[PDB]
This record gives C-alpha cells, sequence and structure tokens, in this order.
C-alpha cells in the first residue's frame, strides 16, 4: 500500500463512497472512528473494535500527552504497538480539549501554554510541538493544529480566529514536511475554520486548498449550534473544499447527523458515546435511541436492537443488559459500548452499500421515517 | 452426563484429582470458581471466563435474591441463560454475605431478617428459602444454609452455631429432596463447622455424614486467623469428611494457601479478586504477586508473567496495563481480571498434572521456593 490514496468509487449527489489506502490498512468511506482517550476505546480490547467493523480508531493528543506521554509512548515503540492496535491511527492535534478539559491557559500566536487538569502540571501545545508529539505517537494521519473558535462567535473574532488557524496550518505543514520519516509514511489533514460565515469558510477553504493537504476536515462544528444550522453550514462548507480528498466532520456525531453529513459530502466522523445522567445506559436502534436503565426493560428479553449482527445482541437480552447497567458492573459498559460501536459501523455500511447502489437518498428517508417514528 | 458422580483418578498424600460428572458439564478437581457477584464474573465476558480454564463460576445468591431478585431470574430463564454461562455454577446460600454487609439482622432459630445494603428494603433467608432461592436461580451445586461462627468463637458459641448449622443442614436437605426437579438435576453441599476445635469439627461431620450430601465444604475459614491456624484446623478436619465426596473450602483463597489446602485433602476453591487501596492492581506471577501500579513497570515491556499463556500475556506489556489502571481505564480492569482468574486455572492445571503424575509434593517445594524467593 501507499503512504496515502483516496479513490471514489461511486457517488450520488453530493455523496461519496470509497477507500483510504495507507501503509497500516485500509479505510471504507464513509467511515466513523471509535475514539480512544488515553490509549483505549473505552471497555473494549482492540480486537473487539476491529470485530465491530472499524478501519481506524482516534487518539486523543492531549490526553495521551498528558498520560502516559508522547515522548514515553515512542520510547516503548509507539502508540499501535503500546496499545495493540496495528491499523490506522487518526489522531486530534491536542487544542480542543486543552481549551475545554485545561486550566490556566495562556494563548498566542506561537501556540497555547496549559496547566494538566490530572495534576496542575505545565505544558504547551505549538503547530511544531502537536506535530511532534503526534509523530511521537506514530499517527498515521495527523491533524494539523488549529485554534479554536467557539460558539457562538461574532465576525470579527470568528475571522481573527480562522487567520491564525491558517498561518498554523502553514506551520503545521511545514513542521510535518521538515520531518523524513512522518512525511513519507503518514497523511496530513488540514482544518478549515471560518465558524458559521460563508466568506470565512470560503477563505479559509481556499488558504488550506493553497498550502495543499491530504484530507480536509470542517472544524468548528458540534459545539452546541444545532443540526438545522450545522447542515445549513455544511451546505456551502463542503463544497470549498477540494472535491478529490476527503472531507472530515469532526466530533460529529448522532446517526441522524451522520446521514444528514453525508448527503452533504462528508467523508469521515468521530464521536463519544455519552455517558453523563445516565446517559451510559443509551443504546442505538434502528427505531431510535433507547435507555436501558429504563424500568420497562428489567424482563425484556429481546436484543438491544432486533436487526443488529453484533455479539452483544446474539448473546444477551435487553434484561440482562439492565441489570448490569443498573448495578454498575464492568460487563454493562462493555456490553453497551460494543453493540454501539457495531450500530455505527452498521449504519457507516448500509450508507456505503447504498451509494455504491445509487440508492442513498431512498435510504435516508426510509432510515429516518423508522428512526423517529 | 449423571446428576453428579465424584471420580477420583489419581492420589498423592491427602491429595487427589479427578472429576465432577453434572448434567452441564465436567468439572476437573481440584478446582478453582471464579466468582460471579451479581451475575457477571467482573469485567469478563462468559466465553473470557471460559478460555481461561474455568469449568464452573461461584454465584453469590445475597447479591441475586437483591438485585436482580431471584424469581426474576426464574421467570427470564434462569441464572445460565440470564448471563450467558451454560456450564456448572455453584451457589453459595447467601448467610454469609448477610451478615457481612446487610444492616439490622435478626437471627433467629427459624433464620435470619435483614435490610438491604442497597435500598434497606427488608428480606428474610432460612434453610428453605435459601434453598428456594438456589433452585429459582438454577443452580447445579447447591449449598446448605448454615449460620455464619465468627472469628475468634469461644468454645460455647462456636458449638451453638455448629449445632444449630447442623440442624439447618437437615431442613436443607429435606427441602432440596421435597422438590423433585431440584433434587433430580442438582447436587446439594453440606457445610463442617465448628471454629479452630477439634471435637466440634468431628460432631460436625459425623452429623453432616449422617444426613448425607453430595460434597462437604469446610466452613468457618479465610476470617482472619491466618494461614498457620487454617492449616492446623485443616490437618485434623478435612480427614474426618466422607473421602470419596468432593471437599470444598470455602473462600480460599492466595495461590499458597490453595496449594496448601490441596496438600491436605482439599478439593474445590473460590475467591474473590482483592481491589481495596490499590490492590486491584495486584497481579499474579510464578516469582509472587506484583502491584502494577508501581513506577518501576511504567516501561516495563515484559507480560505481566514470563511464563503464562493468557491471552493478556501474550499481547499487552506490564507497561501498558500499568497506564490503565493508573489511568482507572475500564480495560486496565478486564485485562488484570483475566490474567489473574488465568494464572489461577494455570495454578490448578500444574496441580492437578503433578497429582496425576506423581509428583505434587515436589511441586509444591518448587511453586513455594520461587513464588516466595
Ligand atoms: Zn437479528
Ligand atoms: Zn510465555
Amino acid at each position: 500500500r501507499p503512504r496515502f490514496s483516496f479513490s471514489i468509487a461511486a457517488r450520488e449527489g453530493k455523496a461519496r463512497t470509497g477507500t483510504i489506502e495507507m501503509k497500516r490498512g485500509v479505510i471504507r468511506t464513509p467511515a466513523f472512528m471509535p475514539v480512544g482517550t488515553a490509549a483505549t476505546v473505552k471497555a473494549l480490547k482492540p480486537e473487539t473494535v476491529r470485530a465491530t467493523g472499524a478501519d481506524i480508531i482516534l487518539g486523543n493528543t492531549y490526553h495521551l500527552m498528558l498520560r502516559p506521554g508522547a515522548e514515553r509512548i515512542a520510547k516503548l515503540g509507539g502508540l499501535h504497538s503500546f496499545m495493540g492496535w496495528d491499523r490506522p491511527i487518526l489522531t486530534d492535534s491536542g487544542g480542543f480539549q486543552v481549551m475545554s478539559l485545561s486550566s490556566l491557559t495562556k494563548q498566542s500566536e506561537e501556540g497555547v501554554t496549559f496547566k494538566s487538569h490530572l495534576d496542575g502540571s505545565r505544558h504547551m501545545l505549538s503547530p511544531e510541538r502537536s506535530i511532534e508529539i503526534q509523530h511521537l505517537l506514530g499517527s498515521d494521519i495527523v491533524m494539523a493544529f488549529d485554534e479554536v473558535t467557539p460558539y457562538p462567535a461574532t465576525p470579527s473574532r470568528a475571522a481573527s480566529s480562522m487567520e491564525r488557524s491558517m498561518r498554523w496550518a502553514k506551520r503545521s505543514r511545514d513542521a510535518f514536511d521538515s520531518r523524513k520519516e512522518q512525511a513519507e509514511n503518514a497523511a496530513l489533514f488540514g482544518i478549515q475554520q471560518g465558524s458559521v460565515f460563508e466568506n470565512l469558510r470560503q477563505q479559509s477553504a481556499d488558504a488550506l486548498a493553497e498550502i495543499g493537504f491530504d484530507g480536509y476536515a470542517v472544524g468548528g462544528l458540534a459545539v452546541g449550534e444545532g443540526q438545522d444550522e450545522m447542515f445549513r453550514v455544511l451546505d456551502f462548507s463542503v463544497p470549498m473544499l477540494p472535491d478529490d480528498k476527503p472531507h472530515y466532520l469532526m466530533g460529529v456525531g448522532k446517526p441522524d447527523d451522520i446521514v444528514g453529513a453525508v448527503e452533504r459530502g462528508i467523508d469521515m466522523f468521530d464521536c463519544v458515546l455519552p455517558t453523563r445522567s445516565g446517559r451510559n445506559g443509551q443504546a442505538f436502534t434502528w427505531d431510535g435511541p433507547i435507555n436501558i436503565r429504563n424500568a420497562r426493560f428489567s424482563e425484556d428479553l429481546k436484543p438491544l436492537d432486533s436487526e443488529c449482527h453484533c455479539a452483544v445482541c446474539q448473546k444477551w437480552s435487553r434484561a440482562y443488559i439492565h441489570h448490569l447497567i443498573r448495578a454498575g458492573e464492568i460487563l454493562g459498559a462493555m456490553l453497551m459500548t460494543e453493540h454501539n460501536i457495531a450500530f455505527y459501523q452498521q449504519l457507516m455500511q448500509k450508507i456505503r452499500d447504498s451509494i455504491s447502489e445509487g440508492r442513498f437518498s431512498q435510504f435516508a428517508q426510509d432510515f429516518r421515517a423508522r428512526y423517529f417514528a
């Protein structure tokens, strides 16, 4: 396999299906990437992650740099060896979680300094250091380091942050290219910014295309804007990106968000399963989500979902999983996570097949009618 | 297979190796039984429990009767179906955990009433109700309901509790026998009491043998007495039990306790892996236990144990597991538990093979020399 090759096999409207070939494996698109935080996809062995259908996982740079540490992971042979996942890994830049999780942040044109939320130790990220950390981890797809644009953002502030992000995209490009081993074996994605503003999204797309990346993320969404607005921004934003490279919608999302985003030209997705306020009991089904903690499931012998081919739905009942989650048992988290990630992969497979067969628009309609019945 | 058949294939001193055949499967002895609390062996799918080598698991009646409930489990098809373990299950009587975990206990000749530690709901156990609950769960090996003798115990109090336990053993026997489905498909074990007193242990053995059981547990140990005293009590207590039935040492124990107990005629074991005060990081190795949380393991690329054939030792390093446990990750608990239970099964296999080959005494010496080096 080559370092990086994206091929589009079939199209329907703005939707595409195809493959990304990389040294560590082939990624089928549209793709969902399970999120590994601190070098683990929560409650799953890597072989189980693979069994669900995942071709690639995401690793969180911010968490990894804090624990166990990037240099340590490099000394130990890299993230793949460390956690036992031998297929592609995309690493984020760490910037988002610095803003959301850390304290005492000091931002500048050079980067950001911050205090760890674990022990208040002082750390730093910059375009150069982020790229270096992702190299030390042995990442296959490296994300350019950008500046977080909060939602909502004024036009001036959105513009300033986008402009800084584009300067940082060039710095990221140069850092990546100057490191021979990384340039020859990994890929680099740029991130479009500009908040909800069409003119800024266009300037950002133009800047990224001029620099040139292996793929293009739509950044700055999934931060509270709501689906209608997100879809509105995608409507104009995705066509601005180079057609012949993958389009990655960072942090998205719910099944219906994924379907609509694919309808708008997105090829790659990631998100973390909810846990707060009993949401860890949320199971996806083709008839919409259910919360397995609900008392109505206490004697329900049916599987989580009636069609799902996952091992959890083959072997255990709603009643059992209800009990485990209510009891706070680790096996509850294991089974819920395996089923939910398997559900997402089955959704992606149905999306890929429907685009390949020129019936994706019909699939989207059928999906929504049932999911929201 | 028959309802119950214990066959001794080989002996060395007081040690025995053989098989218990039951309807749901064959149990190799000496046997270690992983403990399932609330219908799960912590952090392991049943297929993983089986993969480690376990032939039988233990279920905790006290926990099951509180959550999800015995009647509910029966309605749902029994414990085996509920949790997805199709091999034999031994259930305890629930009595021990009533005393250790519940509150507002009221004890009498009839049984015990108590308040749940989960919600303060009021519950009851008696010889009859304990046997009934174990039936509702669909237990393969049913434990007679006895009265807990605390350590230390005065001779008078030890005698009184032992005498009550023997009356309750007869009540348990009769309850079990009066239920046709249970009598024909399950087995019933009696529990010897008498604390550290030889005369009481003898009276208890005689009473149990007169009633007649499928197996005999040595109760009242692993409650703070220390290994020397436990071994001293086993020295005189085990020979009092019928030779031709299994001997079950409840709640034991550490690897070295198991070896010494087999040397003294014990065939079956169970215990729960420690978790308190960082003990969840305790991994067994042939060179003694280690605590994986220790900083010295942070860059150690070796497996938990150098000889262990378990999947964890095949695939991940000490450094990785150190990180997971320090980070509080669920996968840490998964991997540690799988390795530790696999280690116990490998110990049992080495015990069985050495007895079969008439070299168990040598094995015990070699084991201790290395484990305590
Ligand atoms: Zn099905
Ligand atoms: Zn080995």
